[PDB]
This record gives structure tokens, C-alpha cells and sequence, in this order.
């Protein structure tokens, strides 16, 4: 996946004609944009062909998939029917489940991301020590497409290590939650930045901003 | 806690609105109470909540299994709140402030939040199960009280009920399809979800009537 300047837009603002318009606003900058539930549950799953239509953006949506497969794969039919390229899934229900979504993004020519290690800090309580095995879990299943925490650098050269070079890593926690976008990009291949451009004063700015901060690793 | 008629709620899984309409509306006379989850959710929108409201007399738990940054959790239950449902379901292995973030909008919002301990398929063996009862101990903790537990695994529902204790409220899906059985799950807990086993029934009331005649001296 080839991700504009390594900077993919999380756009959880929650109506349509703001997501829009900010989305618009930066255009220029991104060609990838996440897109999660509190936009799709607040403007339907026809928004996502809007962005298509509108921006012909990548969309990647963030849908932290995490039931027992059968749903797990009803799921994937129905996000990858509404045009996401890509579907963010957890690991910690389990390799079935993940194999459920590997499946029908096989079947419908689209990616499956696994989340390994989240950002904040309740992550810690059960997710982090589960993390290692989970990104090990996606090795032997074939994912090669991965999610991982920008507010803990540590981990997150760990989860680079154990999925190798060859595989994509993608990373959150940027701007907002604490994480460095330059720091960040050491291990994973883009990062991941909401509130710090759809919030921003001037979101033209900031994204602009994020980028000449990492200039020399573009 | 909510009073679940037949002890019997229906895990609304199809993906077409027709068939979903149709099926809720042949079992209505013995479920009060329907899970409406992703799978119906993502095809259809979240107007289906309203509409099953409009046409059923119908309790709502949005099955959401949320499970991101308490900062997204929040969105997540507002949305889903301001749409009509009752309750929503979330995981607890993201951790107490991604629970904590749900229980405030509940809270607000003046709705329910049912914390997910272990799950009823096999993979939730891997990390799940290992988890489950510390998760269903933190939700104690936070003040949760109602849960989802394993239909599938007897031996860990009944020791989640034991954790969560009696006056706490839970529900177990895994019965039918995936193998459990309704009189034993309704041994630990309060309702029994049942999906496939009704939905995909040449005769969806039949097979609830089936089910509730099976239990019937458990109610
Ligand atoms: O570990 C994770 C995984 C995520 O997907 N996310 C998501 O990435 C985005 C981060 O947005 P923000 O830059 O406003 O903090 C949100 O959509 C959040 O749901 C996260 O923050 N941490
Ligand atoms: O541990 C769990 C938790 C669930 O919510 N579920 C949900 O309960 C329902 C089970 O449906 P069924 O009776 O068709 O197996 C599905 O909606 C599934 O997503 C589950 O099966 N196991």
C-alpha cells in the first residue's frame, strides 16, 4: 500500500457535511483516509462511496472486528460491499476470527489489518502482554498488514521486528494521545493522525504542519 | 434488570431488511427482546433500530462488541444511543478506560452497558479465556451490571456468574448452532441469545416456541 506522504487521515468527526469539508481542506495532502464507526454510525455506510466519489481516496475502515467468526464474516461482506479497501481487525478473540476476515478479503480483492498493541493506556491491563503472540498469530495466518501503538515507541519497534520489513505497519496515537510523527516512523510505515488536523484551527495547517516535521523521511 | 420475555432474546443476524422484518415479526409474540448486531446494522443502517421499534414491542441491545480508545468509545455509545437502543455491548479486554468511557455515556445517556468476559467460540481460547475473569472482576469493580458469558463453556459461565454474583444480570448466546443447550445455559444465566437456530428455521415460531417449551419450567 502506498500511502501519501505516510500520513493517513482518521476522520472520526460525526457529520457529514464537516467530515466533508475538512476532508476537502486536505486533500492535497493524503490520499488514504480511516474511516471508524462514530462517522459511519452517525451518516451511514454510504458515506464511504462519497469519499470515493468525491476525494478517490483509499478508505480504511476501522471497524475493530472482534466476534466469532460467522459474524466476524458477515461483517467483512457487508464494510467491503459499502467500498472499504481495507478492515482493521482484532486479534485477541482469536486466529478463527481473524481467519473468518482473511477470507472475505481474499474473496472481495481487499486487505485485512490486524490490531496488535492499542495506545492507550488501558492497553496495558490485557493487551500488552498478549501483543507479542498476537503479532506472531498474524505471521503464521499470512497477514501482512498490521496496527500498532505510537505512544509506546518500545512496542512498536518490537511489533516491527517480529512481523519483519516486508509486512505494513500502520500507527495511531499521534498528535492527541502523545506520540511523535517522525519517532513514530522509525518502525511503522504511516501513521495515523485525528484530532490534531480534523480539531485544528486551520486542519490545511496542521496536516501541512505534521508533514514538514517528517520531510526527510518522505 | 431488564425484564427479558421467555428468558429468550433473538440475535437478529440477517443481512436483509425484508427477511429481518419478516422473521422479528414471526417470533414476536414470544420475544420482547432482540440483539441487533453489525451484520444487520452495516447492511441496513442505523434506522433499522428505529424501525423495529415502530414495528415490534421490541427491547433493543445493540451488539456492538466496542472496543476502541475510551475517546472513540464515547462516539461509539452516543451514536448508538441517539438511535434508539437500549443497551450496547462492549469487550473488556481493551481495558478499564475504554469500559469506564461507555458506563459515563450510559450513564448520561440514562441506558445499559453489557460488558463482554469470554467469548463462545473456539479461538476464544487463545487469549480471551485467560482474561475473562479478571475482565468480569474489573467490571464488578467499575460497577457493571450486565454481562454476556459462553453458552458453550458451562464450567466458565458458571464461574462468571460466580464472580459477577447473583443480583447481576446475564445473557449467553452459543446455544444452537454453536452447541449449547438452553435449559443448561439458563442454569447460570438470566436469558439465553439465540440466533440461527430461530432465524434460519424453515419456521422461525416454531423453533422459539421449540426452544421456550423445552425451558418451560425455568420460567
Ligand atoms: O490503538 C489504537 C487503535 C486505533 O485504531 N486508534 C484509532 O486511531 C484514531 C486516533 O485518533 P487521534 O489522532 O484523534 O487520537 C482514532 O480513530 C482511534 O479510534 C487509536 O487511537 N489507537
Ligand atoms: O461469545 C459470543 C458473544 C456474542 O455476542 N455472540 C453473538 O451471539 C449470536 C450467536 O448467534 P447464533 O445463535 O446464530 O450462534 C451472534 O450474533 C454472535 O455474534 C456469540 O455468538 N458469542
Amino acid at each position: 500500500m502506498d500511502v501519501m506522504n505516510r500520513l493517513i487521515l482518521a476522520m472520526d468527526l460525526m457529520n457529514r457535511d464537516d467530515a466533508l469539508r475538512v476532508t476537502g481542506e486536505v486533500r492535497e495532502y493524503i490520499d488514504t483516509v480511516k474511516i471508524g464507526y462514530p462517522l459511519v454510525l452517525s451518516e451511514g455506510m454510504d458515506i464511504i462511496a462519497e469519499f470515493r466519489k468525491r476525494f478517490g481516496c483509499r478508505i480504511i475502515a476501522d471497524f475493530k472486528v472482534a466476534d466469532i467468526p460467522e459474524t466476524n464474516e458477515k461483517i467483512c461482506r457487508a464494510t467491503f460491499k459499502a467500498g472499504a479497501d481495507a478492515i482493521i481487525v482484532h486479534g485477541f478473540p482469536g486466529a478463527d476470527s481473524v481467519r473468518a476476515c482473511l477470507n472475505v478479503a481474499e474473496e472481495m480483492g481487499r486487505e485485512v489489518f490486524l490490531n496488535t498493541e492499542m495506545s492507550h493506556p488501558g492497553a496495558e491491563m490485557f493487551i500488552q502482554g498478549a501483543a507479542d503472540e498476537i503479532a506472531r498469530m498474524g505471521v503464521d495466518l499470512g497477514v501482512k498488514n498490521y496496527v500498532g501503538p505510537s505512544t509506546r515507541p518500545e512496542r512498536l519497534s518490537r511489533l516491527r521486528e517480529i512481523i519483519g520489513q516486508d509486512s505494513f505497519l500502520i500507527s495511531p496515537g499521534v498528535g492527541a494521545q502523545g506520540g511523535d510523527p517522525g519517532e513514530t516512523l522509525r518502525f511503522a510505515d504511516a501513521i495515523i493522525v485525528g484530532r490534531s488536523i480534523y480539531l485544528a484551527d486551520n486542519p490545511a495547517a496542521a496536516a501541512a504542519g505534521i508533514i514538514e516535521s517528517i520531510k526527510d523521511l518522505l
